[PDB]
């Protein structure tokens, strides 16, 4: 319910207040016109009012359509595109394309169709048309939106109205951005408590990762600020409950998921993992309770405080980190490891979704750490009748104790893993675009969470503490903020030239 | 209809191509946002998109409407405007006015109503809102239009398709601006002929005056350029013939005008005269054949080659110049003179419109220069029965031999002149806005209407004068063109 007082603060500035931003922002084509939604929108507006870029604009939009069309409609759409843009006497013929690119796009019917064409289209728009844009009013209007994006949007802008859950350092609240009305989760981390338990590194790591990655399969950070008592992270609201609750607490009589449901989540998790691994992040804490459902029933990975980020030229890390019963053998043996650890945990996760128990312990079995370690290292997992051959086999490939022999991330992707018979009926293209109907959709009228019921001493803050807080409170994330402006109509309202 | 090839060249430039133009541009509020159509238009777009200036914008638009309304419609528009903008809890109450102006506009009457209000409104808009506009995209858009205005637009942009008339130095053509389709008159002056007959001064004076004045009652220059053979003035097309033609050649057996028709043109010519006189220009060649008619029937003065622009702080001048029979006594006596000379010509002109002859010569009576001069100087004019009490007295007041006794230009205006009973039935306000219906609407279907010179070679001084003359495009009329023909609307889109 948009609070008008804060809505009134979303106004475009005079141009003289954008001079500093002009001289300081990364003016990269890819960053500005493809990844930042307002920048893309304004660039397309520029292309739309400049006749000579009409073909490039239209083709670009029509490839995106093709890329997210239903299977049955793709042949027809392929035909329309080739007729509109690739036949030489067509009104919207794209004469800027090399004839080789064109000829190649007029042939074939493969999965890659129109991807080299898109590259070509985007390569072209990154040259002259981009330059022309930078020299247009449309770019100046972008600077106006970036100015507004940089303006203080701290605690007062958010109305907390419910507790979604509890973490180690504070609660997570459902909240509302007052100006726009958009709902988010706000993870609150208590400052004194954080300092006391030396949680800076994990807190900062989660925030840096949630800020830099932009995946539909990982919770997105929109805002990061501090208050007198907390550090706060405002991120994607995930109202559907976590996988653990859904495994055990939704329908207690029949714990676990039917196979198709378990496969769907695995595919979504695999996609989130791939997105991390491509950017050299090892997650190190995949488990059912960290995979959250949204209202549509799509899942995302969360809780990134144990993650590690490999630096340039570093292919392995080391260290005892994670949740017991999800930590790979190579990790437990004190060896170097890479992304492999996450695929082992994916295996335990899949195992648990089908079997409604972990593969190394009986129900309610509470063991010494060393006993659990020896089971992970030495004990072969057994699979009950519930497992189909495909599920058994996939789990066996993931729970492989030797990381060399384990299914996972090879050649910069999970494509190998995607060919496994278990995903026989998944359209990966549609999964990645979010077009699939999830097999389970949470009831809006249900709270899918265990029930909720509501100072540490002798902690004074030195300079190094407040310096860490100010680093952490980096503020507004461009991409999510721009999504918000667009989604909620504010961009529409404010981006006007004449009514 | 437009020629697409030339329409193609009307594109807004990249912003960086406007930075030189931005450095050199010296325009205040009045110049930018009130005088230049496009600037006004973009300034108003700005006010319209910023809620807080809504009241100012609408009160402004509504005062302009009251200023041009028919007489019978004014009281209701006065009441509506007071109720919309001058009452404290009206939605568009104008908070920024001082209560002293609010009170004054809230309870007046007569021709002066809302002019003190408009001044206050415009003064307000010229402060913060104007400063806001300079810091907006709308100002940069204006700079882009000015860039475009300044781009080469010479002979290739103009298709001549018919001869309108013949002058001393060449033909005048009906022509089309190829990009926009707009029709113009293109007066061509042959270069070799100008040099040979020593007409540079007269060419340039005409050009300069038409460029610097902007009145609905004087032909407007949109472009000045040169071809290999000619200097060219592209100006307002006047398709209704000239007044001389209409006096004598239309209904030959009933020559001259019915009095109201004469009064209408006198009123319009006076408006032209006044505009010139307010800008320190003396016409020195007011006569029936120089007053042209447009398609609607409205008239403009034309042919400004014998005119003179007084230098700043100069009040009188000298120079035997003009057409015999229209040159006033003081001019003929060799004395210093001012604008008075033009009111004398207006006397002669009006006289002729009524009598179908000039005041000093019977029909076909051709006399020596000295004899005509002596009549202008000594002869008292006689008035037949075709003149009414009012006509006669007005001509008498205009034809006074002594410029000090003569009706004309006082305290910076013709307001005295306007008060003559001859103008009993004329709304000067509506006339000056172009609102009055003309009493004669010329037919479309009627058109109411050289040799290469030897020994001429051109030197440095000649082609330099030609480049000085060829000053290019005139802002206001160009902006008027772009707005009228829809090019402004088409290129000003942000998202179609
Ligand atoms: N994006 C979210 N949407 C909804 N609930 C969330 C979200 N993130 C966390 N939560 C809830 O709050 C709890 C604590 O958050 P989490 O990030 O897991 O904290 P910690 O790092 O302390 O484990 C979660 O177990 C979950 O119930
Ligand atoms: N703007 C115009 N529209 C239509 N016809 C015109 C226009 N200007 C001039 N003419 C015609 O061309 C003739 C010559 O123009 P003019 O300016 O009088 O040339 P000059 O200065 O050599 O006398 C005019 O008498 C008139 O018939
Ligand atoms: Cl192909
Ligand atoms: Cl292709
Ligand atoms: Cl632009
Ligand atoms: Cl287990
Ligand atoms: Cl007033
Ligand atoms: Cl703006
Ligand atoms: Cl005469
Ligand atoms: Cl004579
Ligand atoms: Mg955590
Ligand atoms: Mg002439
Ligand atoms: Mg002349």
């Amino acid at each position: 319910s948009r609070d008008r007082k804060y809505l009134a603060r979303l106004k475009l500035p005079p141009l003289s207040k954008c001079e500093a931003l002009r001289e300081s922002l990364d003016l990269g084509f890819e960053g500005m016109c493809l990844e930042q939604p307002i920048g893309k929108r304004l660039f397309q507006q520029f292309l739309r009012t400049h006749e000579q870029h009409g073909p490039a604009l239209q083709l670009w939009k029509d490839i995106e359509d093709y890329d997210t069309a239903d299977d049955a409609l793709r042949p027809q759409k392929a035909q329309a595109l080739r007729a509109a843009y690739l036949e030489p006497q067509a009104q919207l013929f794209c004469s800027f394309l090399d004839a080789e690119t064109v000829a190649r796009a007029r042939a074939g019917a493969g999965d890659g169709l129109f991807q080299p064409l898109l590259r070509a289209v985007l390569a072209h728009l990154g040259q002259a048309p981009f330059q022309e844009f930078l020299d247009s009013l449309y770019f100046l209007r972008f600077l106006q939106w970036k100015w507004l994006e940089a303006q203080p949007m701290g605690e007062d802008w958010f109305l907390d109205f419910r507790v979604l859950g509890r973490g180690g350092f504070g609660e997570v609240f459902a909240c509302q951005m007052k100006a726009t009305g958009k709902l988010y989760a706000c993870k609150k981390l208590n400052k004194k408590r954080l300092k006391k338990r030396k949680g800076y590194q994990g807190a900062m790591v989660e925030k840096k990762i949630l800020a830099k990655v932009h995946s539909r399969f990982i919770v997105s950070l929109a805002y990061a600020f501090e208050t007198k008592t907390d550090l706060c992270l405002v991120m994607t609201i995930m109202n559907g409950g976590d996988i653990r609750y859904h495994i055990y607490n939704v329908d207690e009589d029949n714990p676990g998921f039917q196979e198709p449901r378990a496969i769907f989540y695995t595919a979504q998790i695999v996609s989130g993992l791939e997105h991390l691994h491509q950017r050299n992040i090892i997650y190190r804490d995949l488990k059912p309770e960290n995979v959250l459902l949204d209202d549509d029933g799509n899942v995302r990975i969360s809780d990134l405080g144990l993650a590690v980020e490999l630096k340039a030229g570093q292919t392995k890390t080391k260290g005892y980190a994670g949740t017991p019963g999800f930590m790979a053998p190579e990790l437990l043996l004190g060896e170097e490891y890479d992304f492999s650890v996450d695929y082992f945990a994916l295996g335990v996760t899949l195992y648990e979704m089908i079997a409604a128990r972990g593969p190394f312990r009986a129900r309610g079995e509470k063991v010494e750490n060393k006993e659990l370690k020896q089971r992970v290292l030495e004990q072969a997992v057994t699979y009950p009748d519930k497992f189909s051959p495909a599920s058994k086999d996939f789990c066996e490939a993931l729970l492989q104790k030797d990381p060399e022999k384990r299914l996972g991330f090879r050649d910069g992707s999970c494509d190998g893993l995607r060919t496994h018979p278990l995903f026989r009926d998944i359209s990966w293209r549609q999964l990645e675009a979010g077009m699939l109907t999830p097999p389970f959709v949470p009831d809006s009228r249900t709270v899918y969470a265990k029930n909720i019921q509501d100072t540490v001493k002798g902690v004074a803050f030195e300079k190094a503490d407040t310096e860490f807080f100010q680093e952490f409170a980096s503020g507004t994330c461009p991409i999510p903020w721009q999504e918000e402006m667009i989604e909620t109509g504010v961009f529409g309202d404010l981006n006007v030239w004449r009514p």
